[PDB]
């Protein structure tokens, strides 16, 4: 699959709201993923004892995370597809280390897409919206091929 310029634009017309407070919207995305999949806190030996959302709130470690995740979303959705360099070292922690099924990030990608339907209905109507999910999509086809190179089913 491959991206038009234009839904690469709607993409990063929306990161560039996000960008405003990539820490927040970390949050607001962790803490929706938490919630709607209970079982994915059980891969962060971190955080799985966090037990509401306030707590989830208050975690400076949550907070940090959230961060190097979308810092690390945003670096590959501004390679507008052209994104094998990051996606390498992701790809291997993710087989390797932290065991992240497909599924998995399918559900952080429900996150990330409720959360900026929430917060920027501006930017984020259904043309918008739809650039997202391709992009989302191609970053998750992208890295199950990685994972299959890698040995990992995901
Ligand atoms: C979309 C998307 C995404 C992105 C971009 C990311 C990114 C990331 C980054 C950058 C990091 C740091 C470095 C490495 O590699 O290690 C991480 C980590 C990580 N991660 Zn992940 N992620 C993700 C999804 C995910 C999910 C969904 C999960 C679950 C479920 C995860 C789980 C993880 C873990 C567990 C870790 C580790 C943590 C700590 O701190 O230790 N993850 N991550």
């Amino acid at each position: 699959m491959v991206l038009s310029e234009g839904e690469w634009q709607l993409v990063l017309h929306v990161w560039a709201k996000v960008e405003a407070d990539v820490a927040g919207h970390g949050q607001d995305i962790l803490i929706r993923l938490f919630k709607s999949h209970p079982e994915t806190l059980e891969k962060f030996d971190r955080f799985k004892h966090l037990k509401t959302e306030a707590e989830m709130k208050a975690s400076e470690d949550l907070k940090k995370h959230g961060v190097t995740v979308l810092t690390a979303l945003g670096a590959i959705l501004k390679k507008k597809g052209h994104h094998e360099a990051e996606l390498k070292p992701l790809a291997q922690s993710h087989a390797t280390k932290h065991k992240i099924p497909i599924k998995y990030l399918e559900f952080i990608s429900e996150a990330i897409i409720h959360v900026l339907h929430s917060r920027h209905p501006g930017n984020f109507g259904a043309d918008a919206q739809g650039a997202m999910n391709k992009a989302l999509e191609l970053f998750r086809k992208d890295i199950a091929a990685k994972y299959k190179e890698l040995g990992y089913q995901g």
